[PDB]
């Protein structure tokens, strides 16, 4: 009796990223008598198929399937959920991985809670966030929530297979269609899956490679509207539940349709714009009632009805309006306390990180700063920022640059304020002070030894913010703490960083060294070097080694000898053991904790 | 009866380096009977001297001669120095240009004030600066500033040949020859030379290129630090007059000396640092005089303390916090008034464009925020700055892309306050409203179709910031005044970049057309496109042409025909004459005005 069934559509798939997903795999916690893989073969030209059989040679749960080409992968999926026999199906594409604890936790939330759908924490190799919204805490009764729980609707959860079976849940392969994985999930809750949301473990890696895609499907502007029309057609035959439909509705008008209407009308030929336009006008009158956009926030009921208008010179105009508004963040205050890292940030709303993005106050209202022939246009209170002002949201994240995995960092405090720059123009500024517990995103132990890279996320009057944070001047703090070293510094590109565990940098080298305070007892053979600045809380004790060489010698070899990293009484240290090494004359001394030297010089005399 | 003589030192030069020399000084303004050039090549291993000879043929006022290669330009200067005749010298260098109306107002300038020495604004290739002090007004009793009215010391001026010959000034042959030009300079002044400064006028361009400044001197720091003694040894034993000894002592001190003693310490191997710390430290307690420091700003005291006290830890550890103060300069307003184009800006002292830079207040002293341990060693007056927070300054400056001249804006008014912000931490921020004319600084033709960028100058706490100045939004703004087209623009860069004359951007393109409101006539073949956004101020007549080309046609050849950017009361207009040509049909009309052809998509049928 399988718990777990893994559905692997494979097509000319890359040799090494099949390797790592067969590593993957066999990492799993989950003993491996308790899952079960599936491999599909959609006809591939490549040695795939002779490496599939290969890799299922020493495997005895891995079954392996040639098909001819289906052009998708909806027709290898379905026939792999056919021929599984485990409880929950993971959809796993051939160019990613999963988290090795991924199919234990997954499955036991899963049975724990009678789930039909467990929406698992997925990450993605770029960017500052993935499902911000769906991923911010474990929801074992997700579904009460309405669709919104399955989003973002990838096809990488774990689904009940006999919950698929019984509903006749496919893909759909008798149509070529966009957005398949968007039609199975609504599937799936509209014949009232149980959904839960594992949000605290990293399940699944969706790796951006080079090669993505490479067909004339969804290229041209017409096929892509073609596709948009039949997802929303789609919906609104579907979703029987009008909250669901709305928000369905809502969500992929405002991104998908709606999104055009920005910046996208800086970065296209005007040939392009026009037929995109035109299909997007065509679809806001035919399918999306009014009452959608009276739900949306004033800039997007600005681009709505300009559409309805035909007004798509007002939206060029908008366009160039608008074009980089942002909000970066910069490092007022960093500092250890105690065994957390603290933040003091500042932000405020800018073009281009440069002059101040304003609105302005007419009356009694806060007006969004348009041309007279842009106001005329409108309906005044579209361009109204009155009843938003305090909508704010000013937050910190954090992403580990091995993993990928990105957390938001709790706790934090914030404030933004509308305050009056000069005349009747308002400024929007925002401060906010957060600290890190790094044991709160090391899950996996990989992650003990990792760089984490800071970033912000600010929403307010219709934008999104979410940028790294950074800083000017020179930062470089080290510190010892409970048996991590931690270093937070801006990295080379003006970003801040914290490096835990030595994985990019040296934290002797980062402390310093009191050079005339080492200590050479050659009774005990014991060298102590004391790190100049370095915050120290608690006791530690980590292992290393260093190396000797005799002063002259260029071509010596090293004298390897024991190191260790102490910290106590809130002070560190580094103690070399000489040993049995008998060592006479001048020698270079160079530390290596965690498989990091410094470059601190360091010349004892013996 | 020779003016000027131009003395060019050549070795391996460059041809086209040279050519545009040659043509540089056929396009002077004064009669080519009044100044002689005298080329002494120094030896060299290419063609160089044989096409000097050529050029010397058709030429009767150049003198060439090659001598044995000396290894440095001073040998060459002045042999030609002795066999020149004129009345004035200028040290051009082989590849360098002069613009067009420098002999002239250099020489009546000189002859009018009876000058020794006319120092004219030097211009060069990269900064947003040159002599940003000397070169701000003209003087023609410069010499009463004392030595420094010659700053910056390069030897691109204008030297009465008697008073050279008069009083043995030469520059300075050896075999190791460093800053050769500030001698020359210096012992001109020390002889009592007549200074004016031309300011009004560039009249040198010191180019950069590929293949410059690259010598052992300099280059080695053993072979650097001995020439820097020399240096300050020439000072202290030939410079008498009390003014200008600390003028030097003090300038270079700070420029050279402490100079290494900031940024430099970032840049530089632990190995270099320790070899010149040393010689800076060794320099600074037996030439240096105490008092000297008393001159500096208080970040410079702090350096020189710390430098005599051998204190280089301290040292580096300054230069981390210093690293990477600055201010950037943002457009809080750009738009056409009159016949001028007004700007406000703003800017506060950062870290790289990012969080403020603070000074901290403690009872009755504004401290610069430094560690304990730093300030535990310093004098306490050195990091007050409390008597230095009168001292800002907050101008605008301009520069031509094509001249490469520089030019500070006159008119401006700035403020710059020190600012509370929270608890007892103080931030700098300044203010600023300025006006470009641009007609001040169209001086020859060419100036007339020119982009020009826009900087900034910020100084104080010892700091200076001279960035080109920025803006995040969006920016295309058009006018048309008194037959100028100018448009401010963000360009490419997110800098603010100004074209007057259409060198890069179409004014019709920038300003929109009411394409509704086009007069046709048929009557004298005249359409009329009237422009959209555009400032009109004068009357203005723009000569250009335009073509007519139809729709579909494969091999479709246009036709030319005449047009004219009209600028009447506060709006503009095209008018592209057509009178007699072809006959009817669906064609296009793309305008052509100032070499600037738009894209507007114009048909007409
Ligand atoms: O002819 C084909 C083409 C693709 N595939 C399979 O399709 C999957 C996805 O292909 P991939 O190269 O990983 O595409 P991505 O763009 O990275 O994948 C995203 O976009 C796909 C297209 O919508 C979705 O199916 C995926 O779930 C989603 O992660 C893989 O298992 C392939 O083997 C086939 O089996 N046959
Ligand atoms: O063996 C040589 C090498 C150079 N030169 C001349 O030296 C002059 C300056 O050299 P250049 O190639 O122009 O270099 P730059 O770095 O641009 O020169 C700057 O730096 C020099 C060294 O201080 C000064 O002499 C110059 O005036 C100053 O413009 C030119 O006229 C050369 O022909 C010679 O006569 N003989
Ligand atoms: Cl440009
Ligand atoms: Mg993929
Ligand atoms: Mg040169």
């Amino acid at each position: 009796d399988i718990k777990i069934s893994v559905v692997v559509p494979t097509y000319n798939t890359e040799l090494e990223g099949l390797k790592n997903l067969m590593a993957s795999i066999d990492k799993q916690t989950m003993n491996p008598d308790e899952y079960e893989l599936v491999f599909v073969d959609d006809g591939s030209t490549t040695d795939t198929y002779e490496r599939l059989q290969e890799f299922a040679e020493t495997r005895p749960n891995m079954t392996v399937k040639q098909i001819e080409n289906s052009g998708w992968g909806s027709r290898p999926r379905n026939i792999a959920t056919k021929m599984a026999k485990g409880e929950y199906i993971l959809y796993l594409d051939h160019d990613d991985t999963v988290f090795p604890e991924t199919f234990e936790r997954v499955y036991n939330f899963g049975k724990e809670n009678n789930l039909d759908v467990v929406s698992g924490k997925e990450v993605r190799t770029n960017g500052w966030s993935w499902g911000w919204k769906q991923f911010s805490e474990n929801n074992p009764h997700a579904e009460e929530m309405g669709i919104e729980c399955l989003l973002p609707m990838t096809p990488h959860k774990f689904y009940k297979r006999e919950f698929l079976l019984e509903n006749d849940i496919t893909f759909d392969d008798g149509a070529r269609v966009l957005w398949e994985d968007v039609y199975f999930n609504s599937k799936a809750f509209i014949h009232g899956a149980k959904v839960g949301i594992l949000a605290d473990y990293p399940t699944y890696y969706w790796i951006a490679t080079g090669a993505n895609n490479s067909s004339s499907f969804g290229r041209d502007p017409h096929e892509k509207w073609n596709q948009i029309n039949k997802l929303f057609n789609f919906f609104k035959d579907n979703i029987k539940e009008q909250r669901d439909l709305d928000f369905m509705l809502t969500h992929w008008y405002r991104s998908r349709v709606l999104g055009i209407l920005g910046q996208w009308l800086l970065k296209n030929n005007n040939e392009r714009i026009d037929i995109e336009f035109n299909y997007a006008k065509k679809l806001a009158e035919e399918l999306i009632p009014a009452y959608i956009s009276e739900n949306l926030d004033k800039n997007n009921q600005v681009k709505d009805y300009l559409l309805r208008q035909g007004d798509l010179d007002s939206l060029k105009k908008l366009a160039q309006i608008d074009a980089g508004i942002t909000a970066l963040s910069y490092v007022e205050d960093a500092y250890f306390k105690e065994d957390k890292l603290f933040f003091k940030t500042s932000t405020k709303m800018t073009y281009e990180d440069k002059e101040d993005f304003f609105i302005e106050k007419t009356a009694d209202r806060m007006e969004r700063i348009l041309p007279e022939e842009i106001k005329s246009k409108l309906p005044k209170e579209f361009f109204d920022y009155s009843d938003d002002l305090a909508e704010f949201t000013y937050e910190p994240s954090i992403k580990g640059r091995n993993s990928r995995a990105t957390w938001k960092i709790d706790g934090s405090t914030s404030n933004v304020e509308v305050v009056n720059k000069k005349a009747n123009l308002y400024k929007i500024e925002g401060e906010m002070s957060f600290s890190v517990q790094i044991n709160d995103y090391i899950l996996d132990a990989a992650d003990k030894k990792q760089p984490w890279d800071i970033a912000t996320r600010f929403t307010g009057l219709g934008y999104t913010s979410h940028r790294a944070l950074t800083i000017g001047k020179i930062l470089i703090k080290t510190a010892l703490i409970n048996n991590k070293t931690m270093i937070v510094y801006k990295n080379a590109s003006g970003l801040i960083s914290l490096d835990v565990g030595s994985s990019v940098r040296s934290i002797v080298e980062d402390s310093g060294v009191k050079r005339e305070q080492i200590l050479i007892d050659k009774t005990s053979g014991k060298v102590t070097i004391p790190l100049n600045e370095i915050h120290v809380f608690g006791e530690s004790l980590i292992e290393g080694n260093a190396e000797l060489k005799p002063v002259g010698i260029s071509d010596a070899d090293p004298i390897n000898v024991k190191a260790k990293l102490i910290g106590e009484a809130n002070k560190a240290r580094v103690e070399v053991l000489l040993g049995d090494e008998k060592l006479s004359g001048e020698y270079h001394l160079v530390t290596n904790i965690q498989g990091k030297k410094d470059k601190q010089q360091i010349k004892i005399t013996l």
